[PDB]
């Protein structure tokens, strides 16, 4: 029924990004948010140099068209301190420091060398080749600004500002536990309609790439009195609370009951595919999502719900939707009307060189093969139906969870 | 001269991948080489309905050793009741730099001296790429600190790198402390950025010595690096990082004679198709490119100016940049 965009935008526009922060070292704060703009202490370049190795030269000592010799020599990591007479143009690497006062830089393709000087083999405009203090950052600028995430684009950047430490949000907390007594552990052995618990894993391990902190409760054991005390606990350290499967996502039982008495939460029916049940809302003092029992549908439901949920509660400030670009379908595909469907299928380089998806198999939410044997989503539209072989159609790669 | 793709091929093919190997349960597994095909012990379906066994017949390998399991596979395992795989060690990587140039941070800033960044950069990508890594810092300038740093590295790495300071090319003291305890190649590719690389194997380890500049430390890594990881890693996922074609929404000067990788940003235009566009000023002096870009443009070696319109070959980044 409802709409995944409706249900998206309905989940994030009541949270609060957290604002909770920590200072640490900047080999630390991979993936991490900043969470106070960084301001340049210094200027970039911190001096003025040349763009291009050659010959620093003056308007008033080249004029004449009298090739000049070479007084003295700057380099990057050895500087220049000496006179330049009244007709001489200094050597100088490239990046390294202009001399005092310098108008311009030539670079060696622009002149003709000698015994006597360096005939300059073309005119000379002002400023050519030199670039300047701050033309690159400028101090007291913002470099980054608040709610970035850190990778090796901008951390070294701020190592390059002499900054040995930013303050970043603190890792959001992820409180996760499952339920039924037909669950049990690997390694245990399987007794009647009872089976290995999986979702509690799949989520567990994409939280922590996520970069939450992961609170696992474990398996639940089938008691009201046993489950109101994981919640409890759980939303006490939490800011989310997870259910993987095992709570009830809208039917009726001594588990629904439990959620309505600790906190007001929807359990919406979702128009997707693969899944459609979903329970979220507010506890004392975390957000609940509860995914179904099936393992396809909890993954996708997760992965498209409750991963947005964490962005946002993470101060991280990236806008948008993991990139969505369209392509060829080179198979066919079964789409019922009614549902936004989340198949998988196989990105790949065709004989030309364009891009084209392909089916991955049987789309049911009975084998989780698909998940490793594709690399991308294929969202077809909701009111959309079978399509045929070359058609136009909605991709979604896999993120780093899967490949 | 040397060739990329001739330049990686050469390296891959001398090193043999890590054997060695450790059981973890199933939640400490993201990102590790499955070391042993695994293998079901019963039925999938276990019970039948769409009867036992059809989509899993115990027996049956699940599994190939070399696959780098993520959240597609882990949960396959748990459901065969496995609660721990073999996965192979994490590669060891030993990283400093040298240069008395270089200062710490909360320092000042002296005459010539600046601030050691590719080593951080190094360090992080190498983390994230899920190695183990020895940081040893700054090496003092005398071949006697540089000597003692490549045998404490050599011992206790597979790999060793020097995110600069270390010569790769250029005649000095370090340069023969590597000709020393090594037998090292010093390369200069036909790539841009960058060029010189150095590569080759101490007594019980393999040495990437990258150069100086920032640019083309990253880049360098990321293309020759990162590659070397993957094999000596054991995973068995041949590819070079997914690299589709697309239009220039943008103009861009390309010499001929070296294959450019320039960045760019990958995004939907006005009707619904991927094209690129510019980042910026392509140049090694800055270091802004990585973060506005969110792909490499790698311009054909002979080519030369694009002009807006054309059919380019580009890379999208990985996790190292977003």
């Amino acid at each position: 029924l409802m709409s995944l965009d409706t249900a998206l935008n309905e989940m994030l526009s009541r949270v609060t990004p957290l604002t909770a922060q920590e200072t640490l070292p900047l080999v630390q704060c991979f993936g991490r948010i900043l969470a106070s703009d960084v301001v340049s202490p210094l200027d970039v370049p911190g001096f003025d140099n040349s763009a291009m190795d050659g010959y620093a030269v003056r308007l008033a000592d080249i004029a004449s068209g009298q090739p000049l010799p070479v007084a003295g020599k700057s380099f990057a990591g050895q500087p220049y301190h000496g006179e330049w007479p009244a007709g001489t143009c200094i050597r100088i690497m490239a990046g390294a420091p202009v001399p005092e006062g310098c108008e311009a830089v030539v670079m060696q393709e622009q002149t003709e060398q000698m015994d006597n000087g360096v005939r300059f083999t073309a005119e000379v405009r002002s400023g050519q080749n030199i670039r300047r203090r701050g033309e690159d950052i400028s101090a007291g600028a913002v470099v980054f600004p608040a709610g970035t995430r850190l990778t090796t684009a901008e951390l070294p950047v701020i190592a390059s500002l002499g900054i040995a430490e930013v303050p970043v949000i603190r890792k959001v907390r992820v409180a996760l536990f499952s339920t039924g007594d037909e669950l049990q552990l690997p390694g245990q052995p399987l007794g009647d309609g009872q089976i290995y618990d999986t979702n509690r894993l799949a989520v567990h391990l994409m939280l922590e790439q996520l970069g939450c902190e992961v609170i696992n409760l474990g398996i639940i054991r089938d008691d009201p009195h046993a489950l109101r005390a994981a919640f409890i606990e759980a939303d006490s350290q939490a800011d989310v609370v997870i259910s993987s499967g095992g709570v009830s996502v809208g039917e009726a039982d001594y588990t629904k009951t439990i959620l309505e008495e600790l906190g007001e939460i929807a359990f919406w029916k979702l128009a997707i595919k693969p899944g459609k049940p979903f329970a979220f809302g507010k506890l004392s003092n975390s957000w609940f999502c509860g995914l179904p029992g099936n393992p396809v549908s909890a993954t996708l439901t997760f992965y498209q719900l409750v991963q947005p949920l964490l962005a946002k509660l993470s101060g991280n400030t990236a806008s948008g939707l993991p990139a969505r670009q369209r392509v060829r379908t080179a198979s066919r595909l079964k789409k019922t009307p009614g549902r936004l469907d989340f198949q998988r299928g196989v990105l790949q380089r065709n004989a030309d060189g364009e891009l084209e998806v392909t089916t991955t198999g049987h789309q049911g939410s009975h084998i989780f093969s698909s998940f490793s044997l594709g690399n991308c989503f294929i969202v077809l539209e909701r009111d959309r139906g079978n399509v045929e072989v070359g058609e136009w159609v909605e991709v979604e790669p896999f993120n780093a969870l899967f490949g």
